[PDB]
């Protein structure tokens, strides 16, 4: 069995190996990369996402989100307070201001320590979930806006055409901006490209151990768990590495830098934080191996999670017994 300890693997495809996305995902899996829940992919040196990042300041962040924490330093929830619109140029200035800028630090480990000690005492502002792309149209390899759609994958595997579209999203971050513990909608894959700026630290639980994380989360967030049997779908809970280690939860950590891709695998729980001003682009995708995970994915039916349009068809076709309850939660 490849990668039996579920370590995060790092890949260096050549330019020839970068031509066929599906084939390279399957190759990574042949080496056991999915067992970690997360892999890093460093593009060939011949490749670029676009020419420059000099022309992005006029992009609008219509609804910046202030991430306000409740709890204790290692075990907290965050809610998102909506703020007034601002451009990427305005947000970058904000991120670099004394109130929000990254503190002095020695190395990624020192910064990690400072994050976990101090995050709850501040409320950073995140430009998350902005529909759009920064890949140039003439980038032909690993262009996140030109991947095969999940609706086409389901159709090719199962035979049924479905409605819906699949497009990328941009994330503009600052120091301490946080992504809570989650798997993807319908336990899909995701791919995430860090276009520019400061790093992004990731934590991940192997898919084969995901239920251990869920059981700890129920223990640590007992009111949230009573409210919803899939409350991690709400994407609000944070648990630190120290608390995970105290509770024997298998996990790994890695830091992504500008110019690097990360792939999350079906049912790989992940969480993390940004080091400073940065911009990432992400999208979900599927392969034939995903179908069996989509049929078994949990769902939030309590009202909170409120998802995209395009999940309807995936629940309807893959999970017909759950569909009527799920849709009641959507309304
Ligand atoms: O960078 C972010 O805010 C979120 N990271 C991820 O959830 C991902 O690409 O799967
Ligand atoms: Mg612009
Ligand atoms: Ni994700
Ligand atoms: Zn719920």
């Amino acid at each position: 069995a490849q990668n039996p300890n579920c370590n995060i693997m790092i890949f260096h495809p050549t330019k020839e190996e970068f031509n066929d996305f599906d084939k390279y995902i399957a190759y990574m899996e042949s080496q056991g990369a999915h067992r970690a829940g997360l892999a890093k992919i460093i593009p060939p040196k011949e490749w670029k996402a676009r020419e420059t990042y000099d022309n992005i300041s006029e992009i609008l962040i219509a609804t910046p989100l202030q991430q306000v924490a409740s709890g204790r330093a290692g075990v907290f929830t965050q809610y998102h307070k909506k703020k007034k619109a601002m451009t990427v140029g305005e947000y970058r200035h904000l991120a670099n201001s004394k109130k929000y800028q990254t503190p002095p630090h020695q190395n990624f480990e020192d910064l990690e320590r400072k994050y976990w000690k101090n995050r709850i005492y501040n409320s950073p502002i995140y430009g998350a979930d902005i529909s759009g792309s920064l890949f140039d149209e003439n980038t032909k390899q690993w262009n996140l806006g030109h991947l095969g759609t999940i609706q086409d994958l389901l159709e090719k595997e199962c035979g049924v055409v479905i409605e819906g579209v699949n497009t990328p999203y941009l994330y503009f971050g600052m120091w301490k901006t946080t992504f809570a513990w989650h798997t993807e909608d319908m336990d899909l894959y995701s791919i995430n490209y860090l276009h520019l700026g400061e790093p992004k630290t990731w934590y991940v639980v192997p898919p084969e151990h995901g239920q251990r994380l869920e059981r700890l989360a129920r223990e640590l967030f007992p009111g949230s768990s009573r409210g919803c049997g899939a409350f991690l779908r709400h994407k609000v809970a944070l648990i630190s590495p120290t608390v995970l280690k105290e509770n024997g939860i298998p996990f790994n950590r890695i830091t992504q830098e500008a110019g690097e891709f990360m792939v999350t695998f079906p049912y790989g729980y992940h969480a993390g934080f940004n080091h400073g001003f940065n911009c990432a682009e992400a999208i979900n995708f599927a392969t034939p191996r995903w179908i069996d995970y989509g049929k078994m994915a949990s769902q939030c039916s309590c009202g909170e999670a409120r998802v995209t349009f395009s999940m309807d068809a995936f629940v309807r076709i893959l999970q017909p017994e759950r569909y009527d309850l799920w849709k009641r939660g959507q309304d």
